[PDB]
């Protein structure tokens, strides 16, 4: 098993994932922020104060009340200053024609400011090549959601081994996955993994939480994913860094 | 095989469905407009001057470049003069916490101006079950897709299966289905079918096109969703008369 600054160099790498690998290496941190709020200041509050701690931060454009391309501005300054990735959670699942104007266009102008996207692979791969025909030109990369966490998932089986195909065959622009576990024998993949809290337990609405050690260390996933477990928590930072501590050490205990 | 007009007297029927299934056999249209236009002003000639043909306009408020709250005031204006639903395609397909926020919140508010939106099943049913704690209190619908147009869609056999359980088990908010056929036996479920045009074809991202007659005669779904196949015509009132013609006279042959 190779070390994160070891992958960054493997040479099927995506530049994507290589920066992103190389500033986990640098900063020892494989946790990624769920930056869940409805306020730019919150979210850019929490970048800001977090962004040490994070490879990392996940957004729902979706959600922000006050979004604007300016708000998205400030965070790409806060990105670049304590080095971390946007990763913007959209989930694109519609046929390839219509992702391309999602990701590229209307108000949020995705493509402008994410690192990465996300997308699910039951349209088939045409949901891929549309994204990549915006995606491949403005050097961005993609995730497609193998697993998920939450309860009743569909993304089983048959359905998991499809989306590992279809990001296999679309290496110039799939840079990984979101799973709960490694997926993918190939170390040029990323595996990012939500559902992730300390203590056991779950939400009202089907999500399940599985802990850090668990995701990381018995199911070879790389990056945690983790929401309310540090924007609920009174204290953002050190619950953050209790966080990168787990996931961090775990993934040095599985490389032994 | 009741009429649109009896199956919107159904004891099960939900107020949105009643609604639709009125409006469809008053104006003899099972014709769903996919509005696939990135300007406000060509979103409302086409909801003005189509509004007629139609028993639903279908957007993605997030390809619209100059979205505001105001232009969706002015769609619901023409959307009661001419008698057709609003349906926001946005295939919610995130676990339940989250879709909430989406459906709700942020900048497009889509529960306060959608009649009806759409949801993957593969995250579960929490996904439902978030969208109805907003959709039910405004009294709004949901289809799940079952089926999809595109090449390689893996919602088919036991997926497809899950989505009409999961449809059936929350009927106090899910009216119907995305679908390519008829997949429910229960009258009280609509069966919209995108991927529709009058000729054979595609197109370069996975889109896959069948008839009218095929759709509705053949399959026996209830409504064809149409973008291109009206939208890229000069004539786009002429192009819904000749769709809106052949998915009613669709509808009753199958009638008889
Ligand atoms: O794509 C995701 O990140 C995602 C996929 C998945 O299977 N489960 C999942 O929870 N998520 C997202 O990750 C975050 C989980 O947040 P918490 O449950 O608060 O930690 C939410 O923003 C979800 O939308
Ligand atoms: O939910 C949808 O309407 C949808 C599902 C599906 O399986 N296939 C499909 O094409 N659609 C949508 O319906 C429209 C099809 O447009 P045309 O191919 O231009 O007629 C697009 O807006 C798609 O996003």
């Amino acid at each position: 098993e190779l070390s994160f600054g070891a992958r960054a160099e493997l040479p099927r790498i995506h530049p994507v994932a290589s920066k992103l690998l190389r500033l986990m290496q640098k900063k020892e941190t494989n946790l990624c922020l769920s930056a869940d709020v409805s306020l730019a200041r919150e979210l850019l509050q929490l970048a800001d104060a977090l962004g040490p701690s994070i490879c990392m931060l996940k957004t729902h454009v979706d959600i922000l009340n006050d979004f604007t391309l300016d708000v998205m501005k400030e965070l790409i300054t806060l990105a670049k200053c304590h080095e971390f990735l946007i990763f913007e959670d959209r989930k694109f699942a519609d046929i390839g024609n219509t992702v391309k104007k999602q990701y590229e266009g209307g108000i949020f102008k995705i493509a402008s400011w994410a690192d990465l996207v996300n997308a699910h692979v039951v349209p088939g791969s045409g949901v891929v090549k549309g994204l990549q025909e915006v995606g491949l030109p403005l050097h961005r990369g993609c995730l497609l959601i193998a697993e998920m966490s939450s309860t009743g998932s569909l993304a089983t089986g048959d359905y998991t081994r499809a989306a590992v195909r279809m990001a296999e065959e679309h290496s110039e622009f799939v840079v990984g996955f979101i799973s709960g576990s490694r997926v993918s024998m190939k170390p040029e993949f990323l595996h990012l993994t939500p559902g992730v809290q300390l203590e056991a337990g779950g939400d009202n609405l089907g999500q399940q939480y599985n802990s850090p050690q668990e995701v990381i260390g018995k199911r070879g996933s790389d990056i945690i994913i983790v929401g309310r477990g540090i924007i609920s928590a009174a204290d953002r930072l050190e619950a953050a860094e209790m966080y990168r501590k787990a996931a961090w050490e775990a993934y040095l205990s599985r490389l032994g």
